């Protein structure tokens, strides 16, 4: 649990995703002033983060589990003239350090831990504002039944997995209106995910080669992308957008 983020702390991003993705999300909620909170949960070092900083306007807050990655974060907001108005905290997703009704947006990418796609849609909820917009990536199933071993896979490392109904009605019974939801575009796994563990994947194998343990989680790595080439037509991360009402 240690190790493996310190690994990621290389990578310019823990999860799928991409600029393009995090723009149409964005594409579906009202204009934000300056005066805007905004507050990315699970941010990690934040790739995402200033890809939301480059589209809308207001304060940004980072919140992830893991300190060396928000120390990363806030070094990177630095390097991007704008730590001013995008800090990074440490903290956890079950215990968010804000007040009721106090901000305007709430995103999160599915980076670093999770607490389940229903349980956060209901607590998280009690922050936002009302006609607040809530936007999360989500791994989720595209049709009623796969083969076994993505099958397999997922209800052992997220059993919370869903087809898109599911997760859409969850919103609604948190309080939500579905805005919108969309699928990632398959290159936001390899272009944006697997090809940066790429140039870091050789050294690493130097730097690695006799420790056990480094290995099994490289062949885990490797074994989620010839999972994603297999099953990419079952499962992905979808973006889901819903306003507080």
């Amino acid at each position: 649990f240690s190790f493996i983020c310190n690994y990621f702390k290389l990578l310019k991003r823990q999860g799928p995703g991409s600029p393009e993705a995090t723009r149409k999300a964005v594409s579906f909620i009202n204009e934000l002033t300056d005066d805007a909170k905004i507050a990315d949960i699970g941010c990690g070092t934040g790739g995402q983060t200033l890809f939301l900083a480059d589209y809308v306007k207001g304060q940004i807050t980072g919140i992830d589990l893991f300190p060396d990655f928000i120390e990363i974060f806030n070094e990177n907001a630095v390097k991007a003239n704008c730590a001013d108005r995008v800090k990074g905290i440490t903290g956890s997703m079950d215990n968010l350090p804000f007040q009721n009704e106090e901000l305007d947006l709430i995103w999160s990418e599915g980076a670093i831990y999770n607490i389940g796609f229903e349980r956060g849609m209901n607590e998280w909820s009690k922050y936002l504002k009302k006609g607040g917009f809530i936007a999360v990536s989500e791994a989720s199933w595209f049709t009623s039944e796969r083969p076994a071993e993505i099958e397999d896979f997922w209800m052992d490392a997220y059993p919370e997995i869903s087809v898109i109904p599911t997760c859409i009605d969850k919103m609604e019974r948190a309080g939500y209106t579905p805005t919108a939801h969309f699928i990632l575009p398959e290159n936001c796994w390899t272009e944006h995910y697997f090809a940066p563990q790429d140039e870091v994947r050789e050294t690493f194998m130097k730097e690695h080669a006799g420790n056990k343990t480094a290995m099994d989680f490289m062949k885990g790595q490797q074994y989620e992308r010839s999972l994603y080439s297999k099953y990419k037509d079952y499962y992905g991360y979808v973006f889901y957008i819903g306003q507080k009402r």
